[PDB]
């Protein structure tokens, strides 16, 4: 590894990825952020993951929390530090104030502090180190000036002793000054920012590491969640672009639409149904879905418009029976509003779901719906992650769109997506005749040939049957077209008057 | 209630942002849906005739059963239509139905097949020659089957 | 925040009434609402029939169109 | 044919029952004139027409 600065794991999902590597050793590493935004968890998980990946032991100080809090607390993430702290390998050292005390100490203390921290670290022999919030000390009555000097000293003494530290500060600004005294920023070696922004009354958390002196990183926000195993970042743009490709194909669960694709999808591809509402994308989802049981694969369908009730009752009516590819265990169904989340989450609720079911087929009904609300550039970055997941994931993914004009749409999508995915199916409807007939169209195809034509299909209980083109037709796309005929009536099997036999007999 | 009807939501989006009234809607229809109760609900588009998305507010995703009625501009005439849409577990009819209104109540005729363009409200009249093919005066190939 | 436990997080609705504060977790609703088979009339029969035999007991339904056309009349 | 004529239209009427022609009309000294619907138009709510002036079945 070509980085100047010898760096520490620190096993934090993600976060080995954005600091390219861990933090530097012997150095150490301000975290701040607002009320909240996991700062205690970050240093935490720090040493946590230090003593049970490495056997490094280490010394957590805490100016407020309290030593049986601390601990309580972690059990939140299924941890047990009362019993690391047993065998000797976690030292909580106890820095907080009295519920019944005096007035006044926050620099010989400061050396009190130094000297003690000294020993827990001789003592337990440790290498990790994590002050908590160091802001609340000085929050006893001091100016910008005598804070440097405090942290300096501290800083200092600490790389001295050789120690690798994590130390928390509290900001009042999602976005004004990095910590409290508009000093800490330039007394550490590293600075990393947590954030927890609003926005429209959702509650977006970012990682950012601002700065690492001596060696690179991934510079910006990165999304990241809390969760019952403590935090978790996605580093969205540390995404490769080194996805396995193969020609392998696989079926659409429509036969007539595996032909239009020149032979099913492909096993390695993203493909999208777009049409505008009730043009059947749901259809299609259903008998992709289906089709993976028929084969014994499991596969997700994660529904974000229909409950899962509905979900059933209708492909019940489209034939297919989802309640056996429940039991079989080759389906599950998720179902979940967007508003119940934020895309981060969302995000990883179904990387989440794919780990524990293994999944070879996913489909996600209706992007166009968890698009509902957020900004273009964090959905876009939504559906990256989704479908680049997929793709290293060898998992074919079918996503739905439902386009916000019915007739005379004028692109592919609305957000443009249209260049992130690899198969395109297009449904529309064509008023013919005082009436709304629909079209299916494979738009485009990858690696394979496809058809080109605009074929019509109805949907019946039997499901979707795909007939033929338009060929007497222009204006197709506008939605109501114009009929032309060179013919029409040419052969086909003209031979008149009585051609049919009626139910009695043929 | 076992039904609800909510006449325009298309008035209760009125001043408030989408977000806050997508959240309402959310709100009053799965109550509505986890509860049993049918609710019909009104919407009243920004333009008439051209409309181009059959909701200015996007919730026709939220629904299950679209029903739309739109003029046309049949012969210097204001005429209605009605059309279901889309119905999620059945199959409805596909025929854009011309309708009027008495005191009887809607009355609802026949479709226009003779037209072109009628989702837009001016449709294009079409017959000039109606399917009996310009062999309406049928050759004289039929100069034989009678003599004398 | 809740140290040591999870909550749902941003903001949601309140409104304080006789009944003291009354708040909607509008993201906390599931996405498991009962669906049936069952039919009801519209109050209009050719309507029914379009529909294939009448709106679904379980379910929304939307009616849209120009003013005047008629949506209050349904 | 190169003029700009006008016309009324009752668009809606809650109670009633409405008129749905759209009808031309004058404006004189005396006032409002209302005429007659341009049956033989296309588009007139465009505002630019297409008289169909139909070869009627053309016999
Ligand atoms: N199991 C859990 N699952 C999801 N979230 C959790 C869980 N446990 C705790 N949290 C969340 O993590 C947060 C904990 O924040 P934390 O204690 O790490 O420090 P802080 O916010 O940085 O600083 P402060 O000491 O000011 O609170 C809580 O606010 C809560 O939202
Ligand atoms: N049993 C059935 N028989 C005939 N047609 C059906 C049947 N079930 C559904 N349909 C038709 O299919 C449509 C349902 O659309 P579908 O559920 O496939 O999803 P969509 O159009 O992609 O998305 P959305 O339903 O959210 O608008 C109905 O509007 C209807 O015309
Ligand atoms: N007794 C009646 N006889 C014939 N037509 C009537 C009668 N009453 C009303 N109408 C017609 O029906 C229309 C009334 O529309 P309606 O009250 O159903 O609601 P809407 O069109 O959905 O919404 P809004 O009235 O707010 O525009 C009138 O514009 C008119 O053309
Ligand atoms: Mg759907
Ligand atoms: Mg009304």
């Amino acid at each position: 590894e070509h980085q100047a600065i010898a760096k520490m794991r620190t096993m934090i999902e993600g976060f080995d990825d954005i600091s390219h590597g861990g933090l530097p050793i012997g150095r150490s590493t301000l975290v701040s952020g607002t009320s909240g935004t996991g700062k205690t968890l970050f240093s935490i998980q720090f040493l946590y993951n230090g003593i049970i990946e490495f056997d490094e032991p280490g010394v957590f100080v805490t100016f407020e929390e309290t030593p049986q809090d601390i601990i309580k607390n972690a059990r939140s993430f299924g941890w047990d530090l009362a019993k690391l702290v047993d065998e000797g390998k976690l030292f909580i050292l106890d820095a907080s104030p009295d519920p019944e005390g005096q007035e006044v100490v926050g620099g010989f203390d400061l050396s009190a502090l130094i000297e003690r921290i000294n020993y827990a670290i001789q003592k337990y022999r440790a290498r990790r180190v994590s002050i908590d919030s160091v802001t609340s000390v000085f929050q006893q009555y001091d100016a910008s000036s005598v804070v440097r000097r405090e942290l300096f000293r501290l800083v200092a003494r600490l790389k001295q002793i050789g120690a690798t530290t994590v130390m928390t500060t509290e900001r009042i600004e999602e976005y004004g000054p990095i910590a409290r005294y508009g000093v800490e920023e330039f007394v550490s070696d590293n600075v990393v920012i947590l954030r927890n922004v609003l926005e429209g009354e959702r509650r977006r958390r970012t990682l950012e590491i601002l700065k690492l002196r001596g060696t690179s990183h991934m510079k910006g926000e990165y999304p990241f969640t809390i969760t019952d195993h403590g935090i978790n970042i996605f580093p969205l743009g540390a995404m490769r672009l080194t996805q396995r490709s193969s020609n392998v194909r696989v079926s659409s669960g429509v036969v007539r639409l595996d032909e239009m694709c020149g032979g099913g999808f492909f096993k390695d591809s993203i493909i999208l149904a777009t049409g505008a509402t009730g043009t059947g994308k749901t259809l299609l989802v259903s008998r992709f879905v289906e089709n993976a049981c028929a084969n014994k694969e499991r596969a997700i369908l994660f529904a974000y418009e229909e409950s899962r009730a509905q979900l059933l009752r209708n492909a019940y009516s489209w034939g297919m029976d989802f309640e056996e590819m429940e039991r079989q265990n080759l389906l599950k169904i998720v179902c979940a509003y967007p508003e119940s989340a934020g895309l981060e989450d969302h995000l990883q609720i179904i990387k989440s779901e794919i780990n524990d079911f293994k999944p070879a087929r996913i489909a996600i009904d209706s992007l166009s719906a968890l698009a509902r609300g957020v900004s273009n550039n964090a959905f876009r970055q939504f559906v990256i992650g989704v479908t680049g997941y997929a793709k290293q994931e060898e998992i074919t993914g079918l996503f739905t769109n439902t386009s916000d004009q019915f007739m005379g749409a004028h692109s592919i999508t609305d957000s443009h997506i249209s260049t992130i995915t690899d198969t395109i199916i297009l449904l529309q409807y064509v008023e013919i005749r005082g009436e709304m007939s629909r079209a299916i169209n494979v738009f485009k195809m990858r690696g394979s040939w496809h058809d080109k034509a605009i074929r019509e299909f109805m949907i019946s209980d039997k499901g979707p049957d795909i007939k033929d083109s338009f060929r007497n037709f222009e204006r197709i796309i506008s939605g109501s077209p114009t009929r032309i005929t060179v013919d029409e009536k040419s052969e086909l099997s003209r031979i008149v008057r009585g051609v049919q036999e009626k139910g009695p007999e043929s």
